[PDB]
């Protein structure tokens, strides 16, 4: 009843172009059974949808990558937000989204905003760049650390813990073991940089700590949630910035049309995380057998589900494979769906719009001038170079 294929969605031929593999995941059923790691594989939006909307069935607290936390020893203590379930998620849940505000980002955004424009005029001076570490790497380095309370030193630490991170999420290949190999360094860094006298006032790190006198958290929680924001805060970021870059790069109409008009900076980007879709990929563990899309699961089972796959799902979408500024993005799942959605999406939304509003006011071309290097990740999608030539409006 349930197909099975043998396509391995954490394969370097994977990564290196999805799309075929997707279709192929997409149509063969709503439900698939992939036999190279034993789980089942959700591909088109309906089901990712639906999985993600019920997180009773489709629990979090096994873990959301490979790995059961009832059967393995999980990598590092699981986070108390994304590797939990209600009614334990709700409280920690309800601290980050209250220390990443609406609110919150108008204190941000007027040095967000200068910092983006400040990046753009001095790549400008350049002319030739890599608009990855150059660009999608150098600005969300450039305030993310310092919006979070960071010292100077040891920063260099973030980057490589995040891609362990999501590296971590994957099956036990060659990617997860290497990474996890070469943790211990920047695990280290980062959970010291979690403690309270580390993070300095007014930022992200401080806040968190700040609402352990409200009952919603207790002081020893506190670190841990700093650690989700040091985990998911920053590499994110870099792709999606780095794929709203690629796709402006690729597609010249797009970035002539927000050239014309610099607010569809915001959707720019929404379509850019629906385009490429950074997060590829999570996990969810059966609580109960269950039925989905006709197909019949048994309980404590793996279910894969293709992000992009959803985002590029043609029974959802119209040309789901066009860039489209102007397309109505709502309900895409780029930042997930349900209690579990993106609790950074402002700080996320507000780096984008940010971004890509001064390249629409300061650049009147961005041209691929160089070879293009993918970096492989078992969760993130994304390049590690991008040559691009900017010519100055
Ligand atoms: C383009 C950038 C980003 C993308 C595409 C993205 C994507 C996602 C996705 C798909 C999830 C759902 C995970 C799941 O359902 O298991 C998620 C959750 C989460 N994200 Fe984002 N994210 C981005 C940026 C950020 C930023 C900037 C932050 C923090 C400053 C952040 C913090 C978190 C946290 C803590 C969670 C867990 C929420 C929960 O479990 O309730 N993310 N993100
Ligand atoms: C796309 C972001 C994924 C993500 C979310 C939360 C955490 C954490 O709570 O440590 C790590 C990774
Ligand atoms: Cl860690």
């Amino acid at each position: 009843t349930i197909p099975h294929l043998a396509i391995d969605p954490f394969s370097l031929d994977f990564f290196d172009d999805p799309y075929p593999d997707q279709q192929t995941l997409r149509d063969a059923g709503p439900v698939v059974y992939l036999d190279k790691w034993n789980v089942y594989g959700v591909a088109r939006y309906a089901e990712v949808h639906a999985v993600l909307n019920d997180p009773t069935t489709f629990c979090s607290s096994r873990g959301v990558g490979l790995s059961d936390f009832k059967k393995e020893k999980p990598w590092r203590p699981p986070s108390l937000i994304l590797e939990a379930d209600p009614p334990a998620h709700t409280r920690p849940r309800a601290v980050l989204s209250k220390v990443l505000s609406p609110a919150t980002m108008k204190t941000i955004r007027d040095g967000f905003a200068a910092a983006a424009d400040a990046k753009v005029d001095e790549l400008l001076q350049r002319g030739c760049i890599d608009a990855i570490a150059d660009l999608a790497e150098a600005y969300p380095l450039s305030v993310f650390p310092d919006a979070m309370g960071l010292k100077q030193e040891g920063r260099e630490h973030l980057l490589p813990y995040a891609g362990l991170v999501f590296n971590a999420f994957g099956p036990p290949n060659e990617l997860r073991q290497t990474a996890i190999e070469r943790s211990a360094p920047h695990q280290a860094y980062v959970n010291e940089q979690c403690q309270r006298p580390n993070l300095a006032p007014g930022g992200f790190g401080a806040c968190i700590h700040a609402f352990t006198d409200t009952g919603e958290i207790t002081p020893d929680e506190a670190p841990l949630l700093v650690r989700s924001l040091l985990s998911a805060g920053l590499d994110t970021t870099v792709n999606g910035i780095g794929a709203a870059v690629y796709c402006l790069a690729r597609f010249p109409g797009e970035l002539q049309r927000l050239r014309s008009d610099p607010t569809l900076a915001r959707n720019a980007f929404e379509e850019a995380v629906r385009f490429e879709s950074p997060v590829q990929t999570f996990f969810r563990t059966t609580t109960r057998e269950v039925e989905l899309g006709g197909a019949v699961i048994g309980e404590g089972e793996k279910v894969l589900m293709f992000l992009g796959s959803a985002n590029r799902d043609p029974r959802r979408w119209s040309d789901p494979d066009l860039y489209d500024i102007t397309r109505k993005t709502s309900g895409h799942v780029g930042f997930g769906s349900g209690v579990h959605m993106c609790v950074g999406q402002l700080v996320a939304r507000l780096e984008g719009e940010v971004m890509l509003s001064a390249l629409a006011r300061k650049v009147a071309a961005i041209d691929i001038d160089g070879p293009v290097k993918r970096r492989f990740n078992n969760t993130l999608r994304g390049l590690e170079s991008l040559p691009v030539k900017l010519t100055p409006a």
